[PDB]
């Protein structure tokens, strides 16, 4: 599974489009976006994303390097379509390896709901999808910050 | 949410029961089960839990002290009546106060399902259940082991 640590996280069927916290606003409910590489080489910190994983388990959190913002899924909704935002709280997320290359789902543990990208728009928010198997918007590679 | 470290068990039902690893078995799919103490004052190893937590969420692994297995439902079938095991791999749990007092419902993550000791008879296996405000059969109390 992935090391804990600070990745810029790409979609897969839209490979220049990040995870970015919008505009870097640290307040509530700030929606979490498929966006262009902001800055060189990995962003600003609105596109970096540092993981923590419980032990010998898929279960991590996923938080903004700056502002310090988690990923939650709004009002701790777990339904399909619902928002992916930026809180002080993170919503624990499940990081599967998809068979692929270095490709991972990130899921909401045991509900089948995956983080899709459903348009290659700029700033298309990133909402839950069901986790099917032929999808590559809700497939996403993790790329390290260097030190 | 309860603090990291290493726990006996009891349930709030059947207060002379504990969460015990059957037989100190370290096979696979050993049964969970309530069962009295059985050593003063904390049990041995089957009878106590180390709790690991995943920082700013209630997600937990739950690993008996000797043999360490973790707590895992049977071939991770997520489902009313299922069993719970010791095994090498853990299945996360969320662990969550029960207003009370030291009482807590160890839940299967966002699903409607609880660890529960069905009857006091010794022995009796933990299995999930549906989750019901009102059952004391799925709530637990958490004693820190000393020793
Ligand atoms: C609404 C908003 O936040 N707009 C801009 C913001 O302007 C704030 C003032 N008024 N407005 N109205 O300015 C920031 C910084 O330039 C800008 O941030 C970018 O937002 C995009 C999505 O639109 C993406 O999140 C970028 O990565 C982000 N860049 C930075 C550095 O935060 C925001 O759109
Ligand atoms: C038979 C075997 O291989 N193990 C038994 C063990 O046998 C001791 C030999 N016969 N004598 N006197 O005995 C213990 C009971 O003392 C037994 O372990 C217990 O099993 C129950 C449920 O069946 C429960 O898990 C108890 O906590 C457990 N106690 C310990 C200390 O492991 C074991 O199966």
């Amino acid at each position: 599974s992935i090391t804990p640590g600070t990745y810029n996280i790409t979609n897969v069927a839209y490979t220049n489009r990040l995870i970015d916290l919008t505009g870097s606003n640290p307040a509530e409910n700030t929606l979490i976006i498929g966006h262009h590489l902001n800055k060189t080489p990995s962003g600003y910190g609105n596109q970096q994303w540092t993981l923590v994983q419980l032990p010998h388990t898929t279960i991590y959190t996923m938080q903004a390097v700056n502002p310090q913002s988690y990923v939650r899924v709004r009002d701790d909704n777990l339904v399909d379509g619902a928002a992916l935002v930026g809180s002080q709280q993170p919503t624990p997320v499940s990081i599967e390896s998809a068979g692929n290359s270095g490709q991972f789902r990130i899921k909401i543990p045991n509900l089948g709901l995956a983080l899709t990208l459903p348009s290659d728009a700029n700033s298309t928010p990133i909402v839950l999808g069901e986790v099917d198997e032929t999808s590559t918007n809700q497939l996403w590679a993790f790329e390290s910050v260097s030190a």
